[PDB]
């Protein structure tokens, strides 16, 4: 059944949108947190969608959840060890995996997120404690695995603890810095805070991935490209309503993170339209395909890869060239980069 039987890589996605409802029912369930719901598949139909939603509506979604998670050491490096073992099953043979550690902390971070009352976890703690999962996981599960540290759109005043973070755990496992939250902020590409970030960024050699055009309009892209540098689109689709961008952006061989399932479920797309990805496809552009939220979307990857091939024509032979597009595309260095692709190229013929 699955519709790409062969060794992925994956570029985009989020650690706390791909925790175990099994997990989160545990610590839930030890720590008096008060889920919604309690058996796992319960709480799963509960946080997962099927339908869009509006956007105060979906971020109530980590209410329920992240409080039972944040806060907790154990869960912190358990959700990372059970997410590798999460990407094995489908098949994945490298990913990056990114998050906000602010947002796990509930000590030295202002406000403290989800109503945590104040305890003694740090965001630079919550690093350590994601890096050890992800070492750990790899080590057993046989993925190779780095992550991304995100600044929040709607919180500048974070980011630089996000670069400096980035900086001192670099290649442990993390290799680069993204932007997520709401694009629709107006400005919120400019903050200096944001800003000044990925400058540091390009000062300290941190790759930077930015999502952008996922629901802003192309100027946000154009603000993400243009001033913060960065060097991938998370979604990037609007690009496609500013020519001259989309065309400079083919020329330059940008890579784009591109998310289907997510796409529909969250409105970013509609129905009726024809998906940004097929304009992608026929252009030959450089994207991958991948999972955002698997938790909110309840998806894996194939997900993902059954609804190109099915609803959309998709080929064995795009599959291949999407995920050699994705090793190039990686934030590793350039001599592990290489042997991703050795990897892939063997597998693939
Ligand atoms: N799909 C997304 O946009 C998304 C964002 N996150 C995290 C950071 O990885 C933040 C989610 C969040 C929700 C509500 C308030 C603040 C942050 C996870 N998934
Ligand atoms: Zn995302």
């Amino acid at each position: 059944t699955p519709a790409f039987d062969k060794p992925k890589v994956e570029l985009h996605v989020h650690l706390d949108g791909a925790i175990k409802p099994e997990t989160i029912l545990y610590y839930g369930k030890r720590r008096g947190i008060a889920l919604p719901a309690d058996t796992p598949e319960e709480l799963q139909n509960i946080i997962g969608m099927d339908k869009p939603l509006t956007l105060p509506d979906f971020l109530a979604k980590f209410d329920y959840y992240m409080p039972a998670i944040a806060g907790c050491r154990d869960a912190i490096k358990r959700i990372a060890y059970e997410f590798v073992e999460m990407k094995a099953k489908d098949g994945v043979v490298y990913v990056e995996v990114r998050y906000s550690p602010h947002l796990l902390a509930n000590s030295k971070v202002e406000p403290i997120p989800w109503n945590q009352a104040e305890g003694d976890l740090t965001p630079d703690e919550v690093v350590s404690l994601v890096n050890q999962g992800l070492q750990e996981g790899e080590r057993d599960f046989g993925v190779k695995v780095r992550s991304i540290l995100c600044c929040m759109r709607h919180q500048p005043s974070w980011s630089s603890e996000v670069v400096e973070l980035c900086k001192k755990y670099r290649e442990q496992t993390v290799v680069a810095i993204d932007l997520a939250g709401d694009e629709t902020i107006e400005g919120s590409s400019l903050f200096p805070g944001h800003v000044q970030a990925y400058a540091e960024a390009v000062k300290s050699g941190v790759h930077r991935t930015v999502h952008a055009g996922e629901v802003g309009s192309a100027n946000v892209v154009k603000e993400a490209v243009d001033t913060l540098k960065t060097e991938r689109l998370g979604h990037g689709y609007h690009t496609l309503e500013d020519t001259t961008l989309y065309n400079r952006l083919r020329q330059e061989n940008m890579h784009f993170e591109i998310c289907p399932w997510s796409s529909y479920l969250t409105g970013a797309w509609k129905p009726d339209t024809e998906h940004a990805v097929i304009r992608f496809k026929n252009d030959q552009v450089n994207y991958s395909l991948n999972t955002d939220d698997p938790l909110i979307f309840k998806s894996t990857l194939d997900t993902d890869y059954q609804m190109t091939k099915k609803d959309m024509g998709f080929t064995e032979e795009e599959f291949k060239r999407l995920n050699i597009n994705a090793a190039k595309s990686s934030f590793l260095p350039e001599d592990e980069k290489k042997e991703l692709l050795d990897l892939l190229y063997k597998a693939y013929r």
